[PDB]
């Protein structure tokens, strides 16, 4: 039958793990071939046709996490794998036993929870880390937010007979929440209680950027005066500057300056300025860049916001307005998209920002990014394996 | 390091498959088995939090097969394993080749296409299979009118503090597609247009329906002139006489009847005039059932559509007028979902209907929906391992 199509899909898998695990650490390629046979292995195993089905699986399956962390379901039950009743878990969060019932089964079959017996459920390592600091900010903002336009990226392009009409403020996402003209900073910020819970998923950082892809210590000492200043534009929590006074340490007393909109820099003003940073309001659409001649200028995890025309342009020349010609210099830091073999890594960030008009960007892109806005390369700064790389450049 | 949990969860896939590779055909139990260790296998490789990025992933896969799929990619790509680049396939759907290329980054690194090269693509047996009958009418379907609410569920329940406030006419559905008041089948008729699009995702029959599980020959043939007759009460398309026709076929000059709303009926009419079977408008809400003392009234997927109270009595009762007290039999043709042990199969089926009020029915729950209207179990037809029984039903 087709058990010859599965025999071979193992010995694929098994080889793969073989080779995974006598590699050493050069987020290895062997590890993405492994996953990628062992998803082999469960398509084979379905079939064709029945593997079709595991979009709806899916959907239920994200609709159901989403509904059990936002009631409480993931709070209520004892961490460490220790079973708890759906009476009890309806008890304790007030959502339906009935309704919590019907959800739990399409968590507990490969889903992250374990059903330990008939209407009895536990956690397990993969349910709890939907409560740690990366997922627990990332998630329920992504799910009340951003799940809903991606799903209706289709609508949105039907209405232009599949044509790019894609912007900042018209988009899956003013479509989705009904606000044509906001863009998606703007609607989420104009209810202050979306402040707390947006600027937390700001922090989220699951990969682990690598901050030591760039010598932060040589050309922040070689700075005279003025010149030693980094500005950590739409630098948000402060985290990357954390990372760079955490990467170079023999500082000539140096000026490190966070800059973010009003209610970021409101939540987190009293923690940035007692770890020894300033934190400054600013607009990078509206407003000029206002410290003057700093040895950089560093954009973490913004560009990927924005398209190159208009916005991409705009922040750049409002901050190539505060450069010195030959000693400023501007650092973009965020994903560089492989123009072969992505992964679902580069996808999902990928196609969340077509629904707000953003985007991640190849290395060429980059290029283009740069010539429109009269920007000279000096160097990409990759350490390969590594997602991220720093797009470094000067005025031309 | 965890390399020694990468090793243990292969020697689970390794044990899985060589179970299955030597069982019998006794959809198998081994089957699904195997599938899990797989699934633990890519959860273990990924580690617990980067595995929680999992939602996402799947969000924009989904949003990019039914993108692909509506703007005509599947279709215009050679069928056959033959390539075609990113300009091409823009070419003959008009989707924008930008947008294209992104979409493409989220099914081919595992999805069901192939990367072949830079902005080249083919389809597989897994893409195509999109294209088949039983994929093609259920999946735009669902994409278009029902993952969007499935997504609300936790907006809807979040609106009654997570209670069970689900209702037929107010529900997810009623709440994504603003059309409260209305059941979905009442939504989707109300636009011509959706009439053939649904009618042939209710054929959609991805299991397989094991038909031969009840005895048609037997009950049909010592029936004497008006009980030698069977009601496909919303019918549908038919199949289902159609299989029952051909599941015994030494017929004494049969009556064999397929009732539906009209917009269906309308669609079938021709076809199962053709056939040799009746086709009448009914509506089991409003009306009462005409056709008096047949010898089954028979009931395939229409229960999970309904809750028990208020159309599901109303279903049971309006056709209790019709039936001869020791000639008369109901037959309920469901999904029977276990207590324990519910696979994704179930889940995805439960939970879909759970936005428009509908729900899949354990055996305790259909012994109460018989209760509630007054009839006497007579026999739950099961082969194990289908999912699908028969509730036999007469009146009290
Ligand atoms: C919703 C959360 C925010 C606002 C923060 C987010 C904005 C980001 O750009 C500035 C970002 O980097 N994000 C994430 C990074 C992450 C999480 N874990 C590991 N890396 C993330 O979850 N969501 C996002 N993201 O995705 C690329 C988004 C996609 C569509 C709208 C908004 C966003
Ligand atoms: C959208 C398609 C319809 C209207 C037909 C559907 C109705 C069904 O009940 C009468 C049904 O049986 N369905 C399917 C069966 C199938 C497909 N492949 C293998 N079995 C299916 O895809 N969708 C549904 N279903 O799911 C249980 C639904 C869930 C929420 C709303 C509407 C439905
Ligand atoms: N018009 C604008 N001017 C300045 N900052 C803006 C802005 N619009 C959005 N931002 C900020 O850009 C940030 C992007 S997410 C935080 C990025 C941060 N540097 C990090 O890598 O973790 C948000 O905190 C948001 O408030
Ligand atoms: N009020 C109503 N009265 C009668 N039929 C109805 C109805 N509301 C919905 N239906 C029908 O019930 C059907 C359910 S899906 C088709 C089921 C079919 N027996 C099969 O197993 O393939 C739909 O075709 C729908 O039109």
């Amino acid at each position: 039958a087709q058990k010859i199509a599965v025999q071979k899909d193992v010995d694929e898998v098994v080889a793969a793990a073989q080779r995974f695990l006598h590699g050493s650490g050069n987020s290895d390629e062997a590890k993405v071939d492994l996953q990628k046979k062992a998803s082999n292995l469960v398509q084979t195993i379905r079939g064709p046709i029945p593997a079709a089905l595991s979009s709806m699986e899916d959907i239920v399956k994200v609709a159901s996490l989403r509904t059990l962390f936002e009631a409480g379901v993931f709070h209520a039950m004892p961490k460490g794998g220790a079973s708890m009743t759906a009476s009890e878990i309806s008890a304790q969060t007030g959502l339906d036993k009935g309704i919590l019932i019907r959800l739990m089964r399409a968590v507990t079959p490969l889903g992250p929870f374990h059903e330990v017996g008939e209407e009895e459920y536990a956690h397990t390592p993969f349910s709890e880390a939907y409560l740690t600091a990366d997922i627990a900010g990332c998630f329920p903002v992504m799910s009340n937010f951003i799940f809903g336009p991606v799903l209706q990226i289709c609508d949105f392009l039907r209405q232009n007979n599949w044509k790019d009409a894609i912007t900042t403020r018209n988009n899956p996402f003013t479509l989705a929440h009904n606000c044509p003209g906001e863009t998606m900073f703007e609607h989420l910020y104009k209810n202050s209680k979306n402040v707390a819970p947006v600027t937390k998923a700001e922090a989220a950082d699951v990969d682990q950027i690598a901050m030591d892809l760039y010598p932060w210590e040589e050309r922040l000492s070689d700075a005279k005066g003025s010149n030693a200043t980094l500005v950590d534009i739409a630098g948000s929590h402060g985290n990357g500057t954390r990372a760079i006074m955490a990467l170079a340490p023999k500082l000539n007393g140096c000026r490190f300056i966070v800059q973010d909109l009003e209610p970021v820099i409101g939540e987190h003003s009293q923690a940035l300025r007692a770890e020894g940073i300033e934190p400054q309001v600013y607009d990078f659409l509206k407003q000029e860049q206002p410290v003057h001649g700093a040895s950089i200028y560093y954009f973490r995890r913004v560009f990927h916001d924005w398209p190159d025309l208009p916005e991409g342009k705009k922040i750049l020349d409002n901050t190539r307005a505060a450069m010195s010609r030959e000693h400023s210099r501007i650092l973009i830091h965020d994903i560089i998209v492989p123009e072969i073999g992505a992964t679902m890594s580069h996808a999902w960030q990928d196609l969340s920002l077509m629904a707000i008009g953003g985007m991640e960007r190849t290395e060429k892109d980059f290029a283009r990014l740069l010539d429109i806005a009269g920007l000279a390369l000096v160097k990409v700064w990759r350490k390969p394996g590594d997602m991220m790389g720093i797009i470094e450049a000067r005025l031309k």
